[PDB]
This record gives C-alpha cells, structure tokens and sequence, in this order.
C-alpha cells in the first residue's frame, strides 16, 4: 500500500469497530496520532482489540502473534513504515504476557507500540 492507502484504511478500519463500542471522539482522536497518555475506558480497550483483530495480528483471547504481525505488515502499512513497525512489534511482542483479560492485553500492546515508535505512530 501507499502512504495515501494506509492514511484512508485507518478511517475504513475504524468504520467497523467503532460502531460496536459507546466511545469520545476526542478519544479517538488522542489514539489516532499515537498519544496512549490518558486513561482508557473498557470500550476504548476493547475498541482497540477490534481493530487487531482485524488485522489478524491477535487471537480472539487478545494474545499477540507476533510472528503473523511481521508477516501481515506488507497489508497493514506502507514501505515508509515497516522498519518502525518492525522495530515495534520486536519491542512490544512480550507486552501481552502481563496482563490476563483480551481487552487489556491488546490495549497496553498498542500502548507499547506508540511509546516504541521511534517515529510517528497513528492507530485507526
């Protein structure tokens, strides 16, 4: 994908979790450009682990698969941002493992990811 493909797919994406879940939009909006500091709601978390499950890159138990996110990436993001991504999934792989309930395993992931971005970091 390009820069402009992957830019509307966090829109498209958003489309068809957001609606299952009662969210702020200034919520969403803090997510969108990778700013995890404030705290989450449960639907905000479970919000988030839509959105991965989508992407096929957890089971429906939130477990991180790390493995199949390096192999989605080329379907996920454009050539500008696999290195960063790559890097993150490597730092963030492990994230899961501290927390128990599916919602919160993807949420504190997706934390993980945007405190690890060594760039700009933007969720759907």
């Amino acid at each position: 994908m390009t820069m402009e493909q992957f830019l509307t797919s966090l829109d498209m994406i958003r489309s068809g979790c957001a609606p299952k879940f009662k969210l702020k939009t200034e919520d969403l909006d803090r997510l969108r450009v990778g700013d995890f500091n404030f705290p989450p709601s449960q639907d905000l978390m479970c919000y988030t682990k839509c959105v991965a499950l989508m992407a096929g890159t957890v089971n429906k138990k939130g477990e991180f698969n790390a493995p199949k996110a390096l192999a989605q990436l080329p379907h996920l993001v454009p050539p500008e941002m696999m290195e960063m991504s790559r890097k993150s999934v490597e730092a963030c792989r492990d994230t899961h493992k501290q927390f128990k309930e599916s919602c919160e395993r993807v949420y504190q992931t997706a934390k993980c990811f945007s405190e690890n971005a060594d760039g700009q970091f933007m969720w759907p």
